[PDB]
Formats: C-alpha cells, sequence, structure tokens
C-alpha cells in the first residue's frame, strides 16, 4: 500500500514491524528518501536497516540498539520476509537505557519514532540529512572534505593497461582496445543482459579481467555515497571472485569503506587476492571516487594487510 507499484521492495516490507519497534511507522514519502525504493530495485534488508539506524539515531547497527530477538529477517529464495530464523533484530532497551547516559534524550526518540539529532541532542521530524555519520562508529580512513561537479571519469586507458587476455565489463558500457570484451548490464546492446541488482548471473564464464564500471550518485554526503554503493559492492564486486581465472584481477568503482558493510565486503574481497590496491587514476576526477584493484586471484591464506588500503585511502581523500 505504501508499497503499490513496486516489485523488487519486499526487503522494505520485511522492515516494517522492525522499525515499529522503535515506534518508526514509515510513509511512501519516507520510503521514497530510500533510492532503491524510488527506483524499485532489490536491496539487503541488513544494509538498509543500518541506514535508517544512521539517519534515524545518528548509531550505526554496531551500537546494538536493534540487536533484540525480536523480528526475524530472513530470506527465503531470494527475497526478505520475516519467516522464523535466528537472525533477529528489534529495538534493544537495555541498549537505549546505556546510551542514555551520553544521549540523554534518546529514550524520547526511540519511543516516538522521531530523530535523535546528534548534532544538538534534541528530536526532529525525518529527514535523512540530519545525521549524516554514525557516531558510535570509528571510521578506517578519512573522507573528503569537499565533493564537486566533474565530469564523470573514463577507465579505457586503465583497464587497457591491465595485464589479461579475456576482460568482463560490469555495468556501464567501456571499450577496451587489445581486449576481448564481454559486457554485462541491462542495457539491451548487453552480452550478457540481466537486471544487475540482482548480482552476477551464476551462467556468465570466467575472466583474466573483471571491471565493475558502475557508480552511486553523491547527494549530500562521502559516507551517504560509500553505504549506497555497498550493495552493489555485494552484488558485483564481491560474485565477480566466482568468475575470475586463477591469477585474474578484479578492478571496481569505489567511494572507500567509510560503513560497516563495505569494509567487511573489501576484507572478504581483498583476502583473496595477492595483491590489493588502491589506485586513482588521473582520470578519476571525482573526489570521493577510486578504484579497487585486485590482482592475483589465488585464495592462499595470507596476513592481513588492512592498514595499507586505509592509509592509501585517507592519503588520497586528504590529498597526500
Amino acid at each position: 500500500d505504501v508499497f503499490q507499484n513496486k516489485a523488487n521492495v519486499c526487503w522494505a516490507k520485511a522492515l516494517v514491524p522492525v522499525l515499529k519497534t522503535a515506534g518508526i511507522d514509515m510513509t511512501t514519502e519516507q520510503w521514497n528518501t530510500v533510492d532503491y525504493f524510488e527506483t524499485d530495485k532489490a536491496h539487503s534488508a541488513e544494509i538498509v536497516l543500518n541506514q535508517l539506524c544512521v539517519r534515524f539515531f545518528g548509531l550505526d547497527l554496531d551500537s546494538g540498539l536493534f540487536s533484540a530477538p525480536t523480528v526475524p529477517l530472513s530470506i527465503r529464495n531470494n527475497h526478505w520476509d520475516n519467516s522464523p530464523s535466528p537472525n533477529m533484530y528489534g529495538l534493544n532497551k537495555e541498549v537505549v537505557r546505556q546510551l542514555s547516559r551520553r544521549y540523554p534524550q534518546l529514550p524520547r526518540a526511540v519511543a516516538t519514532g522521531r530523530v535523535y539529532d546528534m548534532n544538538t541532542g534534541t528530536l526532529r521530524n525525518y529527514d535523512p540529512r540530519i545525521n549524516l555519520v554514525p557516531v558510535n562508529r570509528r571510521l578506517p580512513h578519512a573522507l573528503v572534505l569537499h565533493h564537486n561537479e566533474h565530469p564523470q571519469s573514463d577507465f579505457s586507458s586503465f583497464v587497457s593497461k591491465l595485464k589479461g587476455r579475456t576482460v568482463l565489463v560490469v555495468g556501464e558500457k567501456l571499450s577496451v582496445p587489445g581486449k576481448m570484451v564481454d559486457w554485462l548490464s541491462d542495457r539491451p546492446e548487453a552480452t550478457f543482459r540481466a537486471r544487475l541488482d540482482l548480482g552476477i548471473p551464476g551462467d556468465v564464464p570466467k575472466y583474466d579481467i573483471i571491471f565493475v564500471n558502475v557508480r552511486t550518485p553523491y547527494k549530500y554526503h562521502h559516507y551517504q555515497q560509500c553505504e549506497d554503493h555497498a550493495i552493489k559492492l555485494s552484488m558485483l564486486t564481491k560474485k565477480a571472485c566466482l568468475h575470475l581465472n586463477p591469477g585474474g584481477t578484479c578492478v571496481s568503482i569505489g567511494y572507500g569503506y567509510a560503513d560497516r558493510a563495505s569494509e567487511s565486503i573489501i576484507g572478504a574481497i581483498a583476502r583473496q587476492f595477492k595483491f590489493s590496491r588502491v589506485c586513482k587514476p588521473k582520470s578519476s576526477l571525482e573526489e570521493t571516487e577510486v578504484l579497487f584493484v585486485f590482482i592475483g586471484y589465488d585464495r592462499k591464506a595470507r596476513t592481513h594487510n588492512p592498514y595499507k588500503l586505509s592509509s592509501t585511502l585517507t592519503n588520497i581523500y586528504t590529498g597526500s
């Protein structure tokens, strides 16, 4: 009803009873501020929950604010529902009590379904721009000071320069001279034509190089753009690993890993390759944009290179 004309928002439906525990009752207009709701695309109910928790209460899920085992979020088939399951969520009152020490007005917000404004300590009506960043989370790298309006980047040259015979370009079209290029996209010209919100089709083959040429809109904050891109990291970039030949390379547009999902996904991917780099070629104009470069798909157990990518992101984003 709130959901009329929507085919792929079962993730928003599964959330309804979860949000209701924090007094939250989303209108259609409020769901419209989640982009995959507006464009009616498949999404993770857990990433969405994290994102709403930030917007509402200035904290992400790691705070435990929704850790009560009240309502399950489950995936039967490939859609979300509330079918019985150990993966349970719900406003946790003990955590609210503990947090009210630092945020005395938070109990009121989770009772009202209003926003707890981290900047002012007061209540507010919903708007996605009040709590831009979760305050319980130590970001693992710096974020840009400024974001401007630049022309879209072109990575043809960068992909050409990579070792590899066969290339799968995912998302936007890219011509890559000297390489055999398959194009995966919902565009009708595509070599393999598919809905990308469903992820990489199991039926696509293996490649020496996969390029995820997918971007996410900057709307109002670096953190916002990085968290909106996360579902794409998971559905495309992470699945790309199952379509690499031994020693192949995965390359992906990105905005860092400010949010917890992205950080989890990038780590899962990085630990499968001999090398993990962050590059920002002289073609990447947008300030928040980077390429994640994973070379040497070998799935050998090695030691954790985590501060390397963070340092590099930090230097990039502060300009250093």
